[PDB]
């Protein structure tokens, strides 16, 4: 995607929380990032083989000023993992629903909040039951989960694909109010 498009989808996905205004888009582009989307393509040919369909999806992670320096080097295992209702992973929002994540998204020191759209290999989704136990695949057929097949708003990436499954690509500065 450009930047457009990015920009467009955090706005039209943000709406209902009011005026949210987009500072700037950015890419990361550099050479650790192009050998990072090496790697994740391989995942995709990957996944593809296994599965049939790599189901790669975008979806946005809350991040903050602090770990973008870190996150293309050293990976997703800064500080991005949590523990929800659905298990123990990364957690990420769907495409369309920005506005659940937005407010979890640190204010730095000059009130900018930070928000990184993702490629996410999501590969066969497994429909997630609630166990907060859970750090991994519920079976060999199933790669990451979601919370609802049909409407998703949430993906959970375990911990073993963090960086293999997920390429930050984009980051969208942006502000809200209170």
């Amino acid at each position: 995607l450009d930047k457009d498009a990015v920009k467009k989808m955090f706005a039209v996905g943000t709406a209902s929380l009011g005026h949210v205004p987009v500072l700037d888009v950015g890419r990361f582009s550099s050479e650790i990032a192009e050998a990072r989307l090496a790697l994740f393509q391989k995942q995709v040919e990957i996944t593809k083989k296994h599965r049939g369909d790599a189901n790669v999806r975008y979806a946005w992670l809350p991040a903050k000023r602090e770990v973008l320096s870190a996150v293309m080097m050293q990976g997703l295992g800064v500080a991005f993992i949590r523990k929800s209702i659905y298990g123990v992973g990364i957690h990420l929002t769907a495409a369309d629903c920005p506005y659940f994540s937005a407010r979890y998204c640190d204010v730095d020191e000059n009130g900018v909040r930070y928000m990184v759209l993702c490629r996410v290999i999501m590969g066969n989704m497994e429909l997630l039951r609630g166990d907060k136990a859970q750090f991994f695949s519920g079976g060999e057929e199933y790669d990451n989960g979601v919370d609802d097949i049909e409407s998703p708003k949430n993906y959970i990436v375990w911990n073993i694909n963090m960086n293999t499954h997920i390429f930050p690509e984009f980051v969208v500065r942006f502000k809200l109010s209170n």
